[PDB]
């Protein structure tokens, strides 16, 4: 299924990219490629070389010049376009646990790392926030101060916690209520796989962390 790009806000497009799960079916994965200065930035990166160097060329051939791309964590839905970005020199950034992760697994890191509880990719447009581990031990959320567009990526699990392989789920339920008391302001939420929300994501999140702690989608009611 083709790369998607759709418009969800003045120069904030979803760029939806899919991975066919082989013992359930296609699941979507949205990232952000975010306008700054008639130039253009990638929030997450789709999983292959192929979609990404589509999605890159796609802004690039009409005059906006790829000045970067980040990831939210060091999973292949977030990072697997950093290999062609990289090939081609457009630089890459992603948080130092990022990177970290990425390099026990064998994968290409990002060529710019960061630390701290705020990073500011571009100075007042794009903000990255880390609210400590959950869905991964790295995942961290981008916040678009402009349109309060926050990107939440795999943190945000409104319906379901999903994969838990590499999921912190004694820290999860703290992180969630701090990422909610920070961007509770925020008019939507883009959750990696899930639909675009409003704020109330933040509180899903958290019931579900919560929950989790106690002990693709899955649609069978
Ligand atoms: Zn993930």
């Amino acid at each position: 299924p083709d790369l998607k790009i759709e418009k969800l806000d003045e120069g904030v497009y979803v760029h939806t990219s899919f991975e066919e799960v082989n013992g359930w079916g296609v699941v979507p994965k949205h990232g952000l490629v975010v306008l700054v200065n008639a130039e253009a930035y990638l929030i997450d990166t789709p999983f292959t070389a192929k979609d990404t160097e589509k999605l890159v060329t796609w802004f690039v051939e009409r005059g906006y010049k790829i000045k970067g791309s980040i990831s939210s964590h060091f999973h292949s839905d977030s990072t697997g376009g950093i290999e062609w970005l990289n090939s081609r020199s457009i630089p890459t950034y992603a948080s130092e646990l990022t990177n970290e992760l990425l390099k026990k697994d064998g994968k290409v890191q990002a060529t710019n790392s960061f630390s701290g509880v705020n990073y500011w990719l571009v100075k007042n447009k794009i903000e990255v926030f880390y609210p400590g581990p959950g869905h991964t031990p790295d995942n961290v959320v981008v916040w678009l101060p402009e349109r309060k567009i926050l990107f939440g990526g795999g943190f945000i699990k409104p319906y379901g916690l999903g994969n838990l392989g590499d999921a912190n789920i004694e820290a999860w339920p703290k992180s969630a209520k701090l990422l909610k008391s920070k961007y509770g302001k925020a008019k939507l939420v883009v959750p990696s796989h899930s639909e675009v929300g409003d704020a109330s994501l933040l509180k899903l999140t958290l019931e579900q962390a919560v929950k989790g702690l106690n002990e693709h989608p899955q649609f069978e009611k």
